[PDB]
């Protein structure tokens, strides 16, 4: 009838019944399980698979109205089914991608700031047709976003996949990210996790700066064609530099970071239709900077450095200094975005936010998918309540799908 | 043919095998799953079921000698299928018991010092019959494992379940607990999460000293027979008294803890057969207390009096103040329990020392069953390297399963 769901800091109770209109050892910790990517096609849907799904979307969208609108409703479902016999697949009208935009980030599993899941600014370039109308797209986009550091979330949708033979694809995870160099003396400078892509853009001409901070290029794919190299305007990058509110040393350390976060590889599925190319972005949650990109040992890896900086017996594990460094490098980032007047918000703040969200989610619609592993903040789990909370993690649709890294499935012109 | 499994942290690469000798909406963040509850029974195990088991364990077991016993091999064999035809179940002999605990330990999925799985000390009391022997076995438990504060890991077996009619129960959760009063004046005194437990020993007889510190009575069920009240003699419970090492009010706050961690309604799993009663230990890892046991809102909740102490802007969720705060609790529990000479360990050194477990596991028996969810620490999650571990839970045999609770599935005489 329903799943029961317990949060063992209030003894709050829940009732899962959305999860029955979920699709699809146990593959808990893993980070893209085949069941959140959705892959490549070298043929249309079958109309057999389509229409339903459809079908399927056009009825939740017409059921979103508090005040039902039947006739439309219908003859939008006939307009649809009759656009597929003739065309074989069809359009959203701009209304039904914004709802189909909305519902797919509220039903992201791994999403911890859904509270503001219907506050998006969609951005339609299902006409874009060349790579550089792309990178002008997106450029207009990392604009509009930034907003000069009050930040708003936003969506470019570029042209949904037909035969899979001409998918619009961004090669890159994220629209702002650094590069990774491997230097002469053996020693890596910049994101040590770019490393990889770094080169690839080396190899597809762009000019390599050897700098710590160097963001890198789009590498944008239309139309299925090769990708094409294309730097980000400067101007467009907003960035924030590093400095503590007490430790002067802090900027000493000389560390910035992007103030924009913009997913930029995933698949929007919604109604049966696939976008393969749909860059968003919300604002950032301080420990992902503060945090992972900082303190992660394949990435920036400062912690020991801001351990000596303080005085730490950096020597001795059970000095529990590794929790007193990361929690003064995570206020240096709050501070730093703060004192710039840059959108972000901290982790503790994000929780109980979510957990407002959830119930709010629970009461409107019966269920919430959430994904607990990625949910529960890098640091101080426990101490905020999205750890107490028991979860239910299920797909719906629409749905953001991981796919695969497309290097590995594009075959050369 | 086998999983795959990554190690983000350092790119690491294993193949899980072992998964394949496993047992039995994705029901992630559930505390207590219907897969690890090992319920009750009114009749003796189906012998079609058991002998299958049964031989199945004495084949583990015969073929964990790096040179086999052949001969003893198949004699135990055909003992044991003799002693099912004419008794319908069988003993184990005490090295089978022994091997037995060590590998249920061993399968613990949410166990983060299995490294020291081969380090158990095994008290037989299977032949054990009434609540005051229990109460006396207990003791000695007790006595042994508290080793004056050399902690030492050990395990009471009593008798196994017969026709389920006749089981050996410990009705508390830990050996080693306080009490929870709801006070006159309407507010809580001692361990909020004992409150109905609490209860429970009051109506069998207990009397309440309502102290923010009492320690609970053993409430023990032999032979399946109404559960007796049995205080634990004062002189067997070590505890530790909280100091920081710099602020000297932090005695003031007047807390301590017991230095035994003992799970005491776990039932062993076994070739076939069940042990309803099998109380055991190890040594405390610094968060359970520092953070669980102190920090959660639902049990000791110091957190916010600890913030004020340390002058913090407690009234501002983005200052942080409650990751400062946290660690130092941390420290004072890890410094305490140092200076007072009782076994511990932090949270960082335990986690390191189950990645080397990990790595020995996958390469001795190509797998070991893991919950990500119990196994990242409480604070600090990335800062630790267990989080970017991929891993793989199973549940495999001999293993430790939870139990309905039994006040709720007695029949009382
Ligand atoms: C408005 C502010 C927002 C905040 C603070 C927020 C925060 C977060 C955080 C902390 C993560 C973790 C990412 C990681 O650990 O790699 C995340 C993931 C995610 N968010 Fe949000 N988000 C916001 C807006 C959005 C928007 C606008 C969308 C979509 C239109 C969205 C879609 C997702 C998805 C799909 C993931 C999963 C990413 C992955 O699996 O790699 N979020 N978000
Ligand atoms: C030698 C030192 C040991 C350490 C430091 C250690 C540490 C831990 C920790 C931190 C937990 C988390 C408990 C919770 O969050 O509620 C745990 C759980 C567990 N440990 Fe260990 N452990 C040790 C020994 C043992 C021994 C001797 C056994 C069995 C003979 C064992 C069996 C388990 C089991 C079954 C759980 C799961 C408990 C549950 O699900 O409630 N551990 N251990
Ligand atoms: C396969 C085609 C099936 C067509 C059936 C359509 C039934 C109309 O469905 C209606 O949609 C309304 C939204 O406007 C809701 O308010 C109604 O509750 C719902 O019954
Ligand atoms: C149902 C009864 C089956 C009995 C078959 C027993 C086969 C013996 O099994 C043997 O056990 C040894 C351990 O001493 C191992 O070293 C051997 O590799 C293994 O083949
Ligand atoms: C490893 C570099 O990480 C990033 O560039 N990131 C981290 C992962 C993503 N983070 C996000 C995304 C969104 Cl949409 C909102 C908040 N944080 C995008 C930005
Ligand atoms: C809520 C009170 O918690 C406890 O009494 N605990 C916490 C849970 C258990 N912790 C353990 C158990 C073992 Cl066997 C080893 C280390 N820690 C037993 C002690
Ligand atoms: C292996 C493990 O799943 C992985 O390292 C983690 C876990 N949870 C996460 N949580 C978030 N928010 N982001 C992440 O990248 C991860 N990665
Ligand atoms: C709901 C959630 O699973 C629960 O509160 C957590 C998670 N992980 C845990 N991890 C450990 N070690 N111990 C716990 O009690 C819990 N409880």
């Amino acid at each position: 009838q329903y799943v029961r769901i317990k949060n063992w800091g209030s003894g709050e109770i829940l009732h899962d019944t959305l999860h029955h209109k979920a699709t699809s050892s146990c593959l808990g910790s893993i980070m893209n399980p085949k069941s959140l990517t959705r892959g490549p096609r070298d043929k249309p849907t079958p109309l057999e698979e389509l229409l339903p799904h459809a079908i399927e979307f056009i009825n939740q969208y017409y059921g979103s109205f508090k005040e039902a609108k039947i006739e439309e409703h219908l003859a939008r479902l006939e307009a649809v089914t009759k656009e597929i016999e003739t065309t074989g697949t069809y359009q959203l009208t701009l209304d039904e991608l914004i709802f189909a935009t909305k519902m797919a980030w509220r039903n992201a599993p791994r999403c911890i700031g859904r509270i503001q899941w219907s506050n998006l600014q969609v951005f339609d370039a299902r006409n874009c047709s060349t790579a550089q109308e792309m990178f002008q797209h997106i450029c207009r986009h990392i604009l509009y976003a930034t907003n000069n550091g009050n930040i708003r979330s936003a969506i470019t949708v570029f042209p949904q996949r037909s035969d899979g033979k001409h998918d619009f694809r961004l090669w890159n995870s994220q629209l702002i990210r650094y590069a990774g160099y491997q230097m002469p003396d053996g020693t890596i400078r910049g994101d040590a996790a770019t490393l990889e892509f770094t080169q690839l853009c080396i190899d597809l001409g762009w000019k390599p700066r050897y700098g710590r901070f160097d963001v890198l290029p789009l590498v944008l794919q239309a139309d299925g064609q090769d990708p094409e190299v294309f730097e980000i305007p400067p101007d467009l990058v907003l960035e924030v530099t590093m400095e503590h509110p007490k430790y002067e040393w802090f900027q000493e350390l000389g560390l910035k970071w992007y103030a924009l976060p913009a997913v930029a590889n995933m698949l929007l599925e919604v109604g049966g239709l696939e976008f393969p190319a749909c860059p968003f972005n919300g604002w950032y949650m301080g420990t992902e900077i503060g945090v992972r990109d900082f303190c992660d040992t394949q990435r920036y890896n400062i912690l020991e450095e801001v351990g000596r900086r303080m005085g730490l017996e950096t020597h001795t594990l059970a000095s529990l200094w590794k929790d007193r460094a990361v929690t003064e490098i995570n206020v240096a980032v709050l501070h730093s975005f703060q004192k710039q007047n840059v959108t972000i918000m901290d982790h503790h703040t994000a929780s109980e936010s979510f957990m407002k969200h959830m119930q709010n989610e629970y009461r409107a619609r019966g269920g919430c998918p959430a994904d607990w592993i990625w949910l529960v903040p890098p640091v101080s789990g426990s101490i905020t309540p999205v750890f107490h909370q028991e979860m239910l993690n299920y797909v719906l649709s629409p749905f953001y799908y991981y796919q695969i890294e497309p290097w590995k499935t594009h075959i050369w012109q």
